This record gives C-alpha cells, sequence and structure tokens, in this order.
C-alpha cells in the first residue's frame, strides 16, 4: 500500500486531552515518534500551525471523518495510512483516559500503534507485535518494537 515518498514527515498536535499535562502529551507523541525513526531513515518534527503530514487529534464519537467513536473502551484511537489530506492522521478517543502509566489507557503505546498505521502499516497477527491489534500495558520505559514490527516497517522503508 502507500508510504511517504520522502524522508522528512511533519506532525501537528491538533488539539489537547483534558487527562493529561501538555508537556505530558508532547513527550508521549514524540517518543512514539522515535520508535518508528529509530529503525527507519525517517525524520518526524512537531510543527505549531500550518499543515502537517500527521495531524494528530483527540475527538469522541462522530468527529467527521465517517469513522465514529464508540465511547468509553472498544476502538481506542485509528490513523490513516499516507497520503494527502487526511492521509496520516491519527485521531485518538477522547473517551478513553489517556495517561503517561499503566492506568486508563497508555498514550505513548497506542500512538505508537497508531503511528505504524500513519507509515503505511497494517495490523499483524503476533501477540507480540505493537500492530497486534488488542491493547495491553507493557512498561514503557523498556518498550521495544517486535521482530515482526522491525521486518514490516523495513520492508517498506529503509
Ligand atoms: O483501538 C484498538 N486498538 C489499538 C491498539 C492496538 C494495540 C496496542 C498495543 C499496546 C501495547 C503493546 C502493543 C500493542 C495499542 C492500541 C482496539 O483494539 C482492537 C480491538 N478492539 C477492542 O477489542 N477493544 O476493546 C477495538 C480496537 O481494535
Ligand atoms: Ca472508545
Ligand atoms: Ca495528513
Ligand atoms: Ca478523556
Ligand atoms: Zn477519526
Ligand atoms: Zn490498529
Amino acid at each position: 500500500g502507500p508510504v511517504w515518498r520522502k524522508h522528512y514527515i511533519t506532525y501537528r498536535i491538533n488539539n489537547y486531552t483534558p487527562d493529561m499535562n501538555r508537556e505530558d502529551v508532547d513527550y508521549a507523541i514524540r517518543k512514539a515518534f522515535q520508535v518508528w525513526s529509530n529503525v527507519t531513515p525517517l525524520k518526524f518534527s512537531k510543527i505549531n500551525t500550518g499543515m502537517a503530514d500527521i495531524l494528530v487529534v483527540f475527538a469522541r464519537g462522530a468527529h467527521g471523518d465517517d469513522h465514529a467513536f464508540d465511547g468509553k473502551g472498544g476502538i481506542l484511537a485509528h490513523a490513516f495510512g499516507p497520503g494527502s489530506g487526511i492521509g496520516g492522521d491519527a485521531h485518538f478517543d477522547e473517551d478513553e483516559f489517556w495517561t503517561t502509566h499503566s492506568g486508563g489507557t497508555n498514550l505513548f503505546l497506542t500512538a505508537v500503534h497508531e503511528i505504524g498505521h500513519s507509515l503505511g502499516l497494517g495490523h499483524s497477527s503476533d501477540p507480540k507485535a505493537v500492530m497486534f491489534p488488542t491493547y495491553k500495558y507493557v512498561d514503557i520505559n523498556t518498550f521495544r518494537l517486535s521482530a515482526d514490527d522491525i521486518r514490516g516497517i523495513q520492508s517498506l522503508y529503509g
């Protein structure tokens, strides 16, 4: 499927969840991008205004893309593959309670998965992969991609 055809990729945080400190949202998202730039030639930069490749949005219920959220639980987030417009964008369900830790739903871990989609990855059947469909908390301080995730992303980039 589609991939980004350039190495410098921008993201913009459209709005911030009230669930977390602003700086913690910034850091979680930055770290999640870093997971993927660690294993590809991609470079990610946060921009404050204008058109970014990847728009990060927090929203609940119906939010303008025909892919409505479902309240607390269930769908935690979704993201669109590389392309113009909404392509690349990552949306996080505001009806979740986002955190920096094991409580609620961990933003960093969810963002690693969603950014995988923003870069062109689909779901993996391997329960050890970050691209596995099911959320399960793992210690964020020592988090690592599975071999399957690395094979997947490196088949697309680098
Ligand atoms: O948003 C999701 N998932 C995104 C997601 C997947 C995996 C991780 C993940 C977290 C930690 C480690 C590895 C992967 C994070 C977010 C949800 O998981 C599936 C099934 N599902 C569900 O059963 N919810 O109760 C709805 C939706 O689709
Ligand atoms: Ca939900
Ligand atoms: Ca976009
Ligand atoms: Ca919330
Ligand atoms: Zn959406
Ligand atoms: Zn997914």
